């Protein structure tokens, strides 16, 4: 990702070193009074929250390279009581105090635009998810999740589009944002497997019916086409 | 009820020769079939983002009220972020309509206003996640409670009849006021709301807060001064 690579170089040019995190660590947390801009360079994370119950809610997934901001750029205060949890075995991120992100974007509108554009992708992502859920329910949500996994990690092979992610992490990601390991979601996913939309073979998973995923997640398909046209184009 | 950053953004646009435009109910400030994309500075009024299927069914995706910024195209590429319309649902709305290419020049010469627009995106992002969180906990009751809570915070007025949502009746029906019916009746039948004299009144604000906790937190975090009027 070229635009992201230039942002990494811009961060290091201003003396910002990367930090390494491990699965289950929090890059930022809902209790910290200080808010941050995270430039997630490599790895996979989820945004989580907690209800009074202590129930962990998975709200959103992010992969490197991407920007996640836990506070508003102007007030520097929280956008919500969120944690950013690493779910890949390792992740690399640049962790900047929000007051400094401001200074840096102030001096290079190209990198301002890069971060601005990431927020725009998030906004339209959530609206597309809402639309697909409003049309097709949890099946739209799950097909959308699988569809984005296929486009981001899939590689065409004779056996179909192989998901090139370790099986451990992949099965976590098959679950859409919401409650942890919902049985209703597990049944949806295994039903797609039973119908051979995604199939296990020789220790790997292959999407063999991409059209089915596109059918039930049409608005996330359009979102990805509009948001990441080159990646979309590779498998269409 | 003055939004200082929005007022300063408005001065900034008008001294760069961008003029306000009026729209009436049902007009599309931008539409899903237009290849040209825009930055909308919605200064006054209420709108809804929609998507229209080939089938012709209209999906209501998001509501916006002035003052706010809605961008139909990505700032860098200038291409669509989604096949969306911005439909006016108040009787009139006022908006500044800026071609996406022209916006890039402006936010670049002023960083305070760049940040104002950036922050509106952040408010939309966190809004959607909070909406999702309340629906995951409380399903449709949470969604409806959240919509009523925001309406109460933004438009509510103290009256002997409760907290009156001060929107003319035509706008309320544009907002939705079968399975929704099943919920709204539970709410009247438990005292939470009442419709009187063709007006809408909240009488158990705590109930709404109970079932839309994450949107309540969003509003506390995003609009503290307004939230504080009823907390
Ligand atoms: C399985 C899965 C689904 C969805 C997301 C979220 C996601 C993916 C993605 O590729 N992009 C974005 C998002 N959201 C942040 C909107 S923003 C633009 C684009 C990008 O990363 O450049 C997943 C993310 C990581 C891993 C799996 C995902
Ligand atoms: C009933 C109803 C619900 C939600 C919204 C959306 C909304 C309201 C709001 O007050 N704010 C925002 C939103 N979203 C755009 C995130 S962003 C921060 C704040 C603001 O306007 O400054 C409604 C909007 C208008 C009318 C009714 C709404
Ligand atoms: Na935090
Ligand atoms: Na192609
Ligand atoms: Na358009």
């Amino acid at each position: 990702n070229a635009q992201a690579e230039e942002f990494k170089k811009y961060l290091e040019t201003n003396g910002i070193k990367p930090k390494q995190f491990h699965k289950k660590e929090l890059i930022f947390n809902q209790w910290d009074p200080q808010e941050y801009c995270i430039f997630l360079y490599d790895g996979i994370t989820k945004l989580t929250s907690i209800s009074e119950n202590g129930t962990i809610m998975n709200l959103q997934y992010y992969k490197g390279a991407f920007v996640i901001m836990s506070g508003f750029i102007d007030t520097e205060t929280s956008v919500g009581y969120y944690n950013l949890e690493v779910i890949s075995e390792q992740a690399t991120a640049y962790v900047i105090k929000i007051n400094e992100l401001k200074e840096l974007l102030s001096k290079n509108l190209t990198h301002f635009f890069y971060v601005f554009q990431t927020l725009q992708k998030q906004v339209s992502y959530s609206l597309a998810k809402f639309n697909d859920f409003s049309i097709n329910g949890k099946l739209g949500s799950i097909c959308g999740q699988l569809l984005i996994l296929t486009y981001v990690y899939g590689k065409e092979t004779p056996d179909g589009i192989k998901i090139t992610l370790d099986n451990l992490t992949m099965q976590e990601l098959g679950y859409s944002s919401g409650i942890a390991h919902s049985s209703a979601v597990s049944r949806i996913i295994s039903k797609l497997k039973q119908e051979k939309v995604i199939v296990y073979k020789n220790s790997c998973f292959y999407v063999q019916n991409l059209d089915y995923l596109k059918r039930y997640a049409p608005k996330l398909d359009e979102w990805f086409y509009l948001a990441c046209p080159a990646t979309w184009g590779k498998l269409n």
